[PDB]
């Protein structure tokens, strides 16, 4: 008789229902229809075709899907954002980072479980361009207000990992007399990196290499930094390469420009601690983190062992921070500032 | 400041998290992680990897984010499902059709969005596989009961798109007199189907053939069914081949079978009606359902449609109900029993 079945099912496939609507909101910011529908206020699906060159009969689709959802309402003039829409706006990067970037990441589990089958691919153009609209919340708050403990100024910024150079626009635009240079392993990412920086007005004062960390650094490049950052690269560099790689890259650092101030963000590896998997953000964000870093050549250690690496790399601990409690209150984003030992 | 951005940021990520979850869910079920579980009760990442042929990093990271979900335990003896775990057990169906077969459909809607950018695809099999899954709570139970109305009694039974051949090994099982022929057009589906009447016992009197229905129609068959089930496939014929195409289609059945008994199952495009689209099953399954379809090359039509398509192939209505309002009470899911008029 399946007595109150349906009840269950509703609640049974609730993740399904949000899977899709995390897809469906991804691509309103992905394809600028989000963007549109900000500019216009209203938008029949005609006028948003004609302006992105879309068919009106998928675009109607997706946005009676939407409205349905309650993101978009539907008047005779057309569409628009409705208040829970417009209150996305500022997730774009999350959406971006981990959809855009990660959703072939998380489908490949299941193949990538099997001995052998090597590590899962991602989009990542769409890791950077998302992980770098977060920043602008979390790692550059906390990037900038560990330089400004630092004894020296800031005068030539070497960035590594740019992603679309985001950090540098916004250094750059805040600090006037700042020379920087960014160095990004993606070539999608790189050229969006380039764009940015063009756009923004800052190509006299940036410059960006498509290149990843390691081979940056042994290049023959010919700035002199007083500043590097070290945005979540350290992890991509232990997976990928092992801890003593990571040990002799920080060396040559040193050894290269034995007065440079290094900022380092990482993420503190808590996923087997029972209190902190609680925090709202920890399940939200942290727990789909740690889950891709199992799959993904790359590897996130603990706060004490990224003091270790640091110490081994003849580096000593200037300050060490958390980001702001009003963006993100787990202690899991933790930024250092180093200097030579 | 970003005064109040975490809270905020907590609940505008909430569709990410049931993203990650939705895929988690899927992929333990598709790799028999579930049924090893079921079967072990309490399984540590080792025995689970030797049984499987995974690796025990990636699955220990799985385990992990599934434990703090609260989809499994974890004691000193391994990992065990929660009662929230085995509570998922019923809905498989679901996450292997949406997640599984649908997934790569619903990422491809910002690219297929572009003017003659084509129709999204997606993966036929685990469409198939999940479908029929499902259909052991919906479909079956209505087919069953308009086949119990018809006049004739069931003795040679035809079903098109039938996927791995759920709907004819239950049929086949409940009423041993029948002789059934089932064709699939996905080759993996086909497989699946061929696999399980042969598990079933039932090889001697199920015969599939890996063939799309209008093609199986128009071969030559040896078969006399007095029964023909269309078990969600005027839809496709109807977006792939048109209208007219329907129309020719429903009239070789009953040229070629004067006396056949017609079950079609369809369902009802209300993806525009207010109230329809506010009850829970319709938000948690008919609203991507709807959405998928605007993508893909089917087209869902209205109840009315349908029965204006049935009168101009020359066939009568002998009755047509819904699904059991214990699984699905939208009213949506619609099975109409036909003769020849
Ligand atoms: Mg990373
Ligand atoms: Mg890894
Ligand atoms: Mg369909
Ligand atoms: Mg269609």
């Amino acid at each position: 008789e399946n007595t109150g079945f349906e009840t269950t099912l509703i609640k049974g496939i609730e993740p399904i229902r949000q899977f899709v609507l995390a897809i469906s909101i991804y691509h309103l910011f992905d394809t600028k229809l989000f963007s549109l529908l900000i500019k216009h206020e209203v938008a029949s699906p005609e006028v948003a075709c004609n302006e992105l060159g879309m068919e009106k009969e998928k675009l109607l689709g997706l946005f009676r899907y939407l409205k349905n959802e309650g993101i978009l309402l539907e008047t005779i003039d057309g569409f628009s954002l409705s208040k829970e829409g417009h209150a996305l706006a500022p997730f774009e990067g999350w959406y971006v980072m981990l959809v855009g970037g990660y959703a072939t990441t998380f489908l490949q589990m299941g193949e990538r479980l099997q001995e052998g089958a090597g590590w899962a691919t991602r989009d990542a153009t769409k890791v950077g361009v998302g992980s770098c609209g977060i920043s602008h919340f979390d790692a550059i708050p906390l990037t900038r207000s560990l330089m400004a403990q630092a004894p020296g100024t800031c005068t030539k910024l070497l960035d590594l990992g740019c992603g679309n150079g985001r950090y540098l626009a916004e250094f750059c635009k805040a600090l006037p007399q700042i020379q920087a240079w960014g160095a990004e392993p993606d070539r999608g990412g790189f050229e969006e990196a380039v764009d940015l920086i063009e756009k923004e007005g800052l190509s006299h004062r940036v410059h960006i290499s498509h290149s990843g960390a390691v081979e940056f650094l042994d290049s023959d490049f010919d700035f002199e930094p007083d500043f590097i950052v070290l945005g979540f690269v350290l992890h991509e560099i232990l997976g990928q390469a092992g801890r003593p790689a990571v040990v002799n890259f920080l060396k040559k650092i040193v050894h290269r420009f034995p007065a440079i101030n290094l900022i380092i963000i990482e993420v503190d590896n808590q996923f087997d601690n029972a209190g902190a998997m609680r925090h709202g953000l920890a399940l939200a964000y942290y727990n789909p983190y740690y889950l891709l870093h199992c799959f993904t050549n790359q590897l996130l250690v603990q706060d004490a062992d990224w003091l270790d690496i640091f110490a081994e790399a003849g580096l000593s601990l200037v300050t060490r921070e958390t980001t702001s409690d009003q963006v993100d209150s787990t202690g899991l984003e933790i930024g250092y500032l180093l200097r030579r030992a």
